[PDB]
């Protein structure tokens, strides 16, 4: 195996004057020599006080040089990074950290945060961020320290990911995850090795895809990561075209801005060196991909992924954000919803995609042993997303098991009626729930009017009759909001919403 730290350790002997680090905002920059030495120097500092491998560390942060600085530091020590989103409240930010028995938490977030981890019981050691590496420079004690042996199925890194009803859990990520959640940017999305390598870091580094897909495939292909601390459409551009950027990987939500920031430059700005325009995370409407293509540079390619598994299914130029295909690494099937991993459905009926726990794949959700038994069975990954195979070969998502409704004897997929209902003239937001009808359920619309608008059932149903949806797909209520409840990473509490009304 390669482990994230044999892979940019590889990088640094290949390539060590070259820009492994880029912040423009900052005028920072470091080689690749130079990031391996501030590297060794935090991971030194940090063995001195007396942390050691194997032991837990939560991260909490925005993206920074100083952050990668920091968990590539605690991986070349040997202790397992446990990634944590910085939006997420204090509260379950403190519960998390304790529920993993952590040794020490890294933050560079509110004294409110830091509070709230010491008022909740857990042993956890706080560090904050600055203390360890401010703007690319370490404080530093002790130097240098022994690397230590890693195994393959040994822990690695820790991500986080939500549940029917979070908390989040805690993704154990093995050492011999790393390679193929590079890799598969290079099979899949046709990045190579080279120092022509410009990465656009616009994925958070909480997430999979901000980590392995693009900073650590950055590096590791001998390219520079380009730090992003906070997402602005034409900045972002200004970037691609000041630093020359190659490859860019980014939500649905960031595509759209920067095609429509784009739309609106035009030959103002330089795209030219963008080659690779990747998304993945969520399934796109088909009118942001229509000015992806229209206004972004660069192939197009849509990428299936979870927490658990990484690369599961793609397409190259997407004309729907719904339809991919497994690539290199992968294995997937259809399995009747409920069923056997052995189940396969007659393709053209639904059931639930699972993909082979290979490589790639997680190896347990930490200290939730029936959450990982649901998950992980017979060798395989289960991703309790909805799915059927098309005529053509492909696989079409649906949408997940869970927000599936069931109402007379039918599956209905809310995405897919609130992908009409969100082009109805006046509607900011729409959510689709199943409400208990002792038939079975009743599918019922929760629709946002834009700012100083008003909504009716009458017209909304007027237009869904308008529609392609099919009869029984058409809600049977509809629900005029002016809100609705979300949680901190702002997600519909679809459980609470049904409550609600
Ligand atoms: N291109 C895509 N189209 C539709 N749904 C997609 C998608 N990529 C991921 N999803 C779904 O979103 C969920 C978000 O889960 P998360 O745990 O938030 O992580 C990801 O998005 C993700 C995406 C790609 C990779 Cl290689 C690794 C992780 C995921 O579990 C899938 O069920």
């Amino acid at each position: 195996m390669q482990t994230v730290n044999e892979m940019l350790r590889r990088a640094a002997t290949r390539a060590p004057d070259h820009c492994a680090l880029a912040v423009p905002a900052r005028g920072l920059r470091l080689t690749h020599a130079e990031l391996r030495a501030r590297v060794e120097a935090v991971a030194a500092r940090l063995h001195a006080d007396g942390l050691r491998p194997q032991q837990r560390v939560a991260v909490v942060a925005p993206n920074s040089a100083d952050v990668v600085i920091a968990i590539l530091a605690l991986h070349r020590l040997g202790a397992v990074p446990a990634l944590l989103n910085p939006r997420l409240k204090s509260a379950e930010l403190a519960e998390l950290i304790k529920r993993g028995e952590m040794t020490a938490a890294v933050i560079a977030v509110g004294r409110q945060v830091a509070d709230a981890i010491f008022q909740s019981g857990s042993g956890a050691r706080i560090i904050f961020l600055g203390d360890l590496v401010r703007d690319g420079e370490p404080y530093s004690y002790g130097p240098p320290i022994e690397d230590p042996q890693r195994e393959p199925a040994q822990p690695a890194f820790i991500f986080y990911t939500s549940g029917t009803t979070g908390l989040p859990k805690a993704a154990i990520i093995p050492q011999r995850a790393a390679e193929s959640r590079v890799l598969f940017m290079s099979t899949q999305v046709g990045l190579r090795h080279g120092r022509h390598n410009v990465v656009l870091g616009l994925m958070p580094l909480y997430h999979v895809v901000g980590f392995f897909a693009v900073l650590v495939a950055a590096l590791a292909l001998d390219g520079t990561y380009v730090v992003i601390e906070e997402f602005r459409p034409v900045d972002a551009l200004q970037l691609v075209q000041q630093e020359q950027v190659t490859s860019l990987f980014a939500t649905p939500t960031h595509l759209d801005a920067l095609a429509a920031a784009a739309a609106h430059a035009g030959s103002s700005l330089k795209l030219d060196s963008l080659r690779h325009v990747t998304f993945a995370g969520a399934t796109m409407p088909d009118a942001v991909l229509e000015t992806v293509h229209q206004h972004l540079p660069g192939e197009k390619v849509n990428i299936y992924g979870t927490t658990e598994a990484m690369n599961s299914l793609y397409m190259r130029q997407p004309k729907t954000g719904t339809e991919m295909a497994p690539g290199f690494f992968s294995e997937v099937r259809i399995v009747r919803i409920g069923g056997g991993v052995d189940e396969i459905v007659a393709n053209g009926e639904e059931g639930e995609l699972i993909v082979a726990a290979s490589d790639s794949a997680f190896v347990g959700y930490l200290n939730q042993p029936e959450a990982t038994a649901e998950k992980l069975q017979d060798g395989w990954y289960r991703t309790s997303d909805v799915a059927v195979w098309t005529p053509e070969g492909t696989v079409r998502i649906l949408g997940r098991v869970d927000d599936m409704i069931i109402s007379g004897g039918e599956n209905i997929h809310p995405s897919e009626i609130e992908r009409v209902l969100g082009t109805a003239p006046g509607v900011t937001e729409v959510v689709v729930i199943g409400l208990a009808d002792q038939w079975g359920q009743s599918v019922t619309a929760c629709v946002v009017p834009r700012l100083g608008e008003t909504l009716s059932a009458d017209a909304l149903d007027t237009f869904c009759r308008s529609s392609e949806l099919a009869d029984f797909k058409r809600p049977k209520r509809y629900f005029i909001l002016d809100q609705l409840p979300k949680n901190a990473l702002n997600k519909v509490l679809r459980r609470q919403l049904v409550q609600q009304v």
